[PDB]
């Protein structure tokens, strides 16, 4: 865990109700005090995401940013733009005056439309995350995933000549447990993917959105936190780098060995009844 940057996910509207509730109100300051209180719980990048249908997302991105950079405290981060609009990235950029990262771009939209955005983004000097999506869907196996930042990793350094150390890979952190048996090795095949593209695609680093992984136990904080915990293990390991967490929790070497048993029975996939067990304690728990 040395090598690894915590960032901050909650100032995230979609994420956090609160966070959410704040923004609505413009509680601008209780807002910021979120973004303190993950600097000072270690995250050393604020993940900000504003897409709400009640939220003009653009305006409240660019306040939110200016409002960071006029507290040193927190401006001493870089702030990772969190959209799925273009628009909405791209006002970040141009309000931020440090490094900031975009979370995210694609081939989703095909690979003219990458190529630009990426060309945008090297201008003003920014890193980015690369989900793994393609014009063929989301990257559900390790294959996918793999095939689809191979491909990215190349564009992005042959074609635009982005700088390597500058790329974020996502191979897509999805939730398991989830009642249908095709997603039961979603975290393996992440870990998989983070293996190797470590490897092979020299200086790129690698992330994901830990909490995704636990969605099934909404309503179980331990399970979740050790979920994430066991996930984080296994991914560190293999090469992870940076990931997108609650800052604030659950140690993997504090997890009684029989509870650890199975949660890694559900992280690593080792049983097919693995998801069950693990609801069955759940339930007591609560
Ligand atoms: C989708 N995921 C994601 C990802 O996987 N990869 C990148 N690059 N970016 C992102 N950005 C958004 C998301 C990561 N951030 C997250 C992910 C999940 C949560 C989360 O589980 N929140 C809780 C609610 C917590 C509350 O309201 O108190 C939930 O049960 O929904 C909170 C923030
Ligand atoms: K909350
Ligand atoms: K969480
Ligand atoms: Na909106």
């Amino acid at each position: 865990e040395i090598n690894f940057v915590n960032i901050g996910e909650r100032c995230n509207v979609a994420g956090s109700r609160k966070f959410l509730r704040l923004v609505n109100e413009k509680k601008y300051d209780e807002a910021l005090s979120i973004a303190r209180q993950q600097v000072e719980d270690g995250a050393l990048v604020i993940d900000v995401n504003m897409d709400d249908g009640l939220l003009d997302a653009r305006t409240e991105m660019t306040t939110f940013l200016n409002l960071i950079m006029s507290e040193p405290e927190i401006a001493r981060v870089p702030v990772m733009i969190d959209s799925s609009k273009w628009e909405v990235i791209e006002a970040g950029l141009k309000c931020l005056q440090g490094k900031s990262i975009v979370n995210s771009i694609s081939l989703k939209e095909g690979e003219e439309v990458f190529l630009e955005h990426a060309r945008i983004i090297k201008q003003y000097g920014a890193a980015t995350v690369v989900m793994a999506f393609d014009e063929k869907g989301q990257a559900d196996t390790a294959a996918r995933k793999i095939e689809v930042c191979e491909r990215a990793y190349r564009l992005l350094v042959d074609k635009v000549g982005f700088n390597p150390h500058d790329i974020i890979f996502d191979p897509n952190v999805l939730a398991v447990a989830t009642g249908i048996e095709e997603h039961n090795n979603y975290a393996v095949d992440f870990i998989e993917a983070t293996g190797w593209i470590r490897k092979n695609l020299p200086g790129a680093h690698v992330s994901g959105g830990v909490s995704n992984l636990s969605f099934s136990f909404r309503g179980n904080n331990y399970i979740r936190e050790a979920m994430h915990a066991v996930f984080l293990y296994h991914a560190i390991q293999q090469g992870m780098d940076m990931g997108i967490v609650n800052p604030g929790s659950v140690l993997y070497s504090d997890i009684p060995a029989d509870t650890l048993e199975k949660i890694e029975d559900v992280v690593l996939n080792r049983r097919p009844d693995a998801a069950e067990r693990l609801i069955e304690l759940a339930e007591a728990l609560k």
